[PDB]
């Protein structure tokens, strides 16, 4: 059980190609993939969020159907966030938000009281957080957390998750050997890596995952 | 403005009287809602496509106009789906239907070759779903995705529209004060409720909104 999570994050970031993305993007890694190596998804919850509340993650909203969660790690986030900013308009907003608002605040979101009255933020210095892309608006009076260059992984992920279950569907009776679907091909519109969307389709239990005499066998759940 | 449709959604959602349904359909809100709070047409378009692709809504064809979307989200649609199939004959064609098509695409709509060839469907199993209300015939070659005892949400909802729309056509000059219309108590007819059924007409452009010293006046276009 001990560092079961932490173990987990630290195989998926392995698994992630930054180099497909911005430099202020850190890796990313989702609640579902933690639950494909640690399927016991009350210990993977409880050890996520010790990471969190320890300093060592963010959890980002993402909105993906299943588990909509992204994990990164906040030194990295933060590195990054920082020299993208370096000499942009929004260079102050973003120091401040990283250094006081992050520390202080573990949650998905931010209210706007809290922003304004509580760290003192101007209107003008929140609307630079959404142009940065380090906020997006998730209600009238709330900001989700968000990570400049995600939109690029948004549109990279759903395009590859579908492209990974399409392989299994089209298989003989809708079922796919672990080692056949890894020893394929990438189709070019899976960019995030086929072992990273496993990972998310097991998680996600977009597919099961069932122990047969031939190894790891991934069937669409129909039944 | 990131996140602007999906906050829209959230806003919207809380609108909805679950308990006129008894949770049997998933709360459903409208893209013409969705112009209310966002009246950049084009900013909350391309968001909603957006979110149809990610795949945490599911945007559905609703037959009362060319340009009725409806707005779910897809684990509130599978919640709804598997609880009115829950010992039902069709339960094994819509729990390939979820397995199988959901994650596929954001498509409102399904051909019989998708549905046989690339999803597997036997024509029993698509006349499971029509009897589920899982699919509702779109033409001869083709099915809309559907939900689950939308009828109803459907009856109300066009009833609802045509009762509010009643009271400004009602009033003198056929114009109502916002204020006077929302502190009227919803006559029955009206069950999804003023302020939801009023988001509607003011983002479908059923009345137009004048600035006067009173307030703002809801007026009937005369084209
Ligand atoms: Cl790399
Ligand atoms: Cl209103």
């Amino acid at each position: 059980e001990p560092g079961s999570a932490r173990a987990a994050v630290s195989e998926l970031m392995q698994l992630f190609p930054r180099g497909l993305f911005e430099d202020a993007l850190p890796p990313i890694v989702l609640r579902s993939q933690v639950y494909s190596l640690v399927p016991d998804r009350t210990v993977a919850d409880r050890q996520l969020k010790e990471l969190q509340e320890q300093g060592e993650i963010r959890i980002v909203q993402l909105g993906f159907d299943l588990d909509a969660h992204g994990i990164i790690f906040t030194e990295d986030y933060r590195t990054r966030v920082l020299k993208a900013c370096d000499g942009r308009p929004y260079a102050g907003a973003v120091q401040k938000f990283l250094a006081s608002v992050l520390p202080a605040c573990g949650d998905l979101s931010f209210q706007q009281d809290q922003m304004t009255q509580t760290f003192g933020f101007r209107d003008s210095e929140i609307t630079h957080l959404v142009n940065a892309g380090v906020l997006t608006v998730r209600d009238a009076g709330s900001w989700w957390l968000a990570v400049p260059g995600a939109g690029r992984f948004i549109k990279y992920f759903v395009k590859g998750r579908q492209a990974v279950l399409s392989m299994v569907r089209k298989a003989k009776y809708r079922e796919l050997l672990l080692s056949e679907l890894l020893g394929r091909r990438a189709p070019v519109v899976v960019r995030l890596g086929l072992t990273y969307h496993v990972h998310d389709l097991i998680g996600a239990q977009l597919v099961d995952c069932i122990s047969t005499t031939s190894g790891t066998l991934l069937r669409l759940p129909e039944t």
